[PDB]
């Protein structure tokens, strides 16, 4: 999709780059978008790709857009038109001050006591999935761990049956990274019809699970409604069934080629929260579509109320104005500075789940399987987009390297 140039843009800004096809399908998503940070490039570009849209290159503007909600809004963070004409989800798309009620119900929908009874069952769940791979000398880590594990936890959290997993992951993959004749409206329509029977059942039949919470919690002196419940749930399931599934896989595509770091995670299992937040920096994976509230002036051009700009978090995790070591990766630097988790205007409700399933992955894979490499004659192809993925991750290992844990 390529568009002719709107002559209110002056050309010296213009850059060739698509969000689903970044500079090179053979690199990692951070190293595929890095060409936008060369020392001649402005803080923001117009791309004629995808039908036309503004991108920021620099972490520094991204972190300033992110501060004040009155100047820029997350209210639809999904920029291509198809998502832009059909995305509308709670708490994100609800106006404040009441929005902060839904945020606290969501905060408790995502509460750990309902899964914390289950910690040894969830630790079994990891072992179950690795112990199906371990003596075989190979896996394909997307399908063989990363889809199963965090989804099967989120299916405990929501009371959802595991036979639904091919359904809901198809939907959270078409919304983030499209291909077929299902539009975003169609994805949303089909997820909202899947959700409604489950919601109105919990309404008569509440039990311990997040969907029973999101079907019955109180907000501003009234209960939540089923149409609010289905609208929170969509975004929440695009969290737990996409953001964390892709993050696991890029975290091990890294470790597979790196036999120094796999020792680092077993010399200091304690330090893993540093490493985890370093991997969050180093594979920052999101590009979000910030909404203009009012106005914005830069380099003689001006933006309008209702307009928007794409903020690559893959380049927020990379700007040498904010981030001390851009490509370089070591587990022992102090807290990151970017926006791949929120700032002033909005904030991530759920990355605590994802970063836990990482901090748990970074133990229960390692403890069993400390040495591993991508299969010979294979190659990896990353899948950039508004939230990014990978095509597959086919790994190998000598299996007598391992021990039963
Ligand atoms: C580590 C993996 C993940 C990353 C990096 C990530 C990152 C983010 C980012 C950057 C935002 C936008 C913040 C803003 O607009 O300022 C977002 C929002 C959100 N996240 Fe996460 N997230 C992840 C995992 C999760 C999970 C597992 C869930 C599911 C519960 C989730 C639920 C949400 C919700 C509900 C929003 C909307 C927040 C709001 O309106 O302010 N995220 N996330
Ligand atoms: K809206």
């Amino acid at each position: 999709n390529l568009a002719p140039l709107p002559p209110h843009v002056p050309e010296h800004l213009v850059f060739d780059f698509d969000m689903y096809n970044p500079s090179n399908l053979s690199a990692g998503v951070q190293e595929a978008w890095a060409v936008l940070q060369e020392s001649n490039v402005p803080d923001l570009v117009w791309t004629r790709c995808n039908g036309g849209h503004w991108i920021a290159t620099r972490g520094q503007l991204i972190r300033e857009a992110y501060e004040d909600y009155r100047h820029f809004s997350s209210e639809c963070p999904f920029i291509p038109r198809e998502a832009g004409e059909a995305y509308d989800f709670i708490p994100t798309s609800m106006d404040p001050p009441e929005q902060r009620q839904f945020r606290a119900l969501a905060n408790q929908v995502v509460g750990m006591p309902v899964v914390d009874k289950l910690e040894n069952r969830i630790q079994e769940l990891a072992c179950s999935l690795i112990e199906s791979l371990r003596p075989q000398g190979q896996c394909n880590f997307t399908e063989d761990y990363a889809e199963p594990f965090p989804i099967r936890i989120f299916m405990l959290l929501a009371g959802l049956p595991e036979e639904d997993i091919p359904h809901l992951k198809y939907l959270t993959d078409q919304m983030t990274r499209p291909d077929g004749s299902m539009t975003f409206a169609e994805a949303k329509e089909a997820l909202y019809d899947y959700l409604i029977p489950i919601i109105e059942q919990r309404r008569q039949k509440p039990g311990t699970d997040a969907i029973s919470i999101v079907a019955n919690g109180q907000v501003n002196g009234r209960p939540i409604t089923s149409d609010e419940a289905k609208r929170m749930c969509g975004l929440l399931l695009v969290g737990g069934l996409d953001t964390v599934v892709n993050f696991l896989s890029f975290s091990m595509e890294f470790l597979a080629k790196s036999p120094e770091h796999r020792q680092e995670l077993i010399e200091r299992p304690e330090r893993i929260p540093a490493a985890c937040e370093e991997l969050l920096r180093r594979f920052s994976l999101v590009a979000d579509g910030r909404i203009l509230t009012s106005d914005y002036e830069f380099h003689g051009v001006q933006l309008k109320k209702g307009d928007q700009i794409l903020l690559p978090q893959m380049l927020s995790g990379l700007d040498e104005r904010e981030n001390a070591c851009p490509m370089h990766v070591d587990f022992s630097r102090q807290k990151v500075s970017h926006t791949t988790f929120g700032h002033g205007s909005h904030l991530c409700l759920g990355q605590h789940l994802a970063r836990r399933e990482i901090i748990v992955t970074l133990k229960e894979w390692l403890t069993r399987i400390p040495d591993f490499s991508i299969a010979p004659g294979a190659q990896i192809q990353h899948k950039s987009g508004i939230v990014s993925g990978v095509q597959a991750l086919p790994l190998v290992w000598d299996p007598a390297t391992t021990k039963a844990v």
